[PDB]
């Protein structure tokens, strides 16, 4: 019979998430099985397990992100210029290939929003706005992103049935690290201040491969290689939610390993 929310409850503290405590949740929904009233109930209990002084940050993205559109253009496309929505962060909904829960995430009450569209987290609880900005075009996923914050917030990643691929705060040991040849990318996004549509350019970092050899589409990428060796290495917090097997990591931890794991192959 499908997953109740206490059910759910019990099973996140076993696996050491404690009130106050601050969490980026991975989920994969197909792993956890049917739930009592649909995905709703996961949100329900993470949001229970954390407790009033918790916190759950969320990578949700943005459905309609002109990412590929504008890729590689020193300034959109007339045609995607001309017509695309502007990024509205109080109506727009998740990019649905990160998780169908996000979705239920952001919509939630008192939920905020980043203001960067590609890379737009959702944040509940007392320091979600806090945590949510500063959040500016090209500061993606490094230094003065919310991911960034969350790192410096004792934050753990709560990955649940989804594969080590899913660990976006290594996008932050990417960013920073002290390697040779890494790429960039240039794209426009649409955001939307003071009312008026406005396109802006900015180059970040590629988040699909920080180097050529990661970047291949078929095709691990460097946060699966990093996050598969720590968890070979360190003892992490491991058991059901659901039906699927969960890991509870510590995301400054896994940050600085992948620093290192990073520096360690590519020269400074
Ligand atoms: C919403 N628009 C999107 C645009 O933001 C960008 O999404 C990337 C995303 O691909 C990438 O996840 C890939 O990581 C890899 C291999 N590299 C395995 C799974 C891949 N989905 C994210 N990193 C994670 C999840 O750690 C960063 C994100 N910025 O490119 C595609 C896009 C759909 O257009
Ligand atoms: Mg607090």
């Amino acid at each position: 019979t499908p997953w109740s929310k206490s059910e759910l409850v019990r099973q996140l503290r076993d696996l050491g998430v404690r009130s106050g405590d601050m969490v980026m949740p991975h989920v994969s929904l197909r792993a956890v099985g049917p739930l009592a009233d649909g995905p709703q109930t996961l949100v329900d209990a993470l949001i229970e397990a954390v407790g009033p002084t918790g916190n759950i940050l969320a990578f949700v993205s943005w459905r309609d992100s002109p990412y590929e559109q504008t890729l590689g253009h020193d300034a959109p496309p007339a045609a995607i210029a001309q017509s695309w929505p502007a990024f509205d962060p109080d109506h727009a909904p998740a990019y649905p290939g990160f998780g169908a829960i996000n979705e239920f995430i952001r919509t939630y009450p008192g939920c905020r929003r980043t203001a960067h569209p590609d890379a737009s987290m959702a944040a509940i609880g007392p320091d979600a706005a806090w945590l949510v900005a500063p959040h500016e075009m090209g500061a993606a996923y490094g230094p003065r992103s919310p991911i960034a914050r969350f790192l410096a917030h004792a934050g753990k990643i709560l990955s649940i049935g989804a594969g080590p691929d899913a660990v976006t705060a290594l996008h932050y040991a990417e960013a920073v690290a002290r390697i040779e040849g890494k790429r960039r990318v240039t794209y426009s996004m649409p955001l939307l201040r003071e009312g008026k549509r406005v396109w802006v350019t900015t180059s970040d970092w590629d988040s699909n491969g920080i180097l050529d050899e990661y970047a291949a589409p078929d095709g691990p990428d460097a946060v699966e290689r990093i996050a598969r060796d720590y968890l070979a290495r360190t003892r992490v917090a491991q058991g059901p939610v659901g039906g699927a097997q969960s890991r509870l990591i510590d995301a400054a931890d896994i940050v600085s390993f992948g620093i290192e794991w990073l520096e360690a192959r590519h020269a400074a």
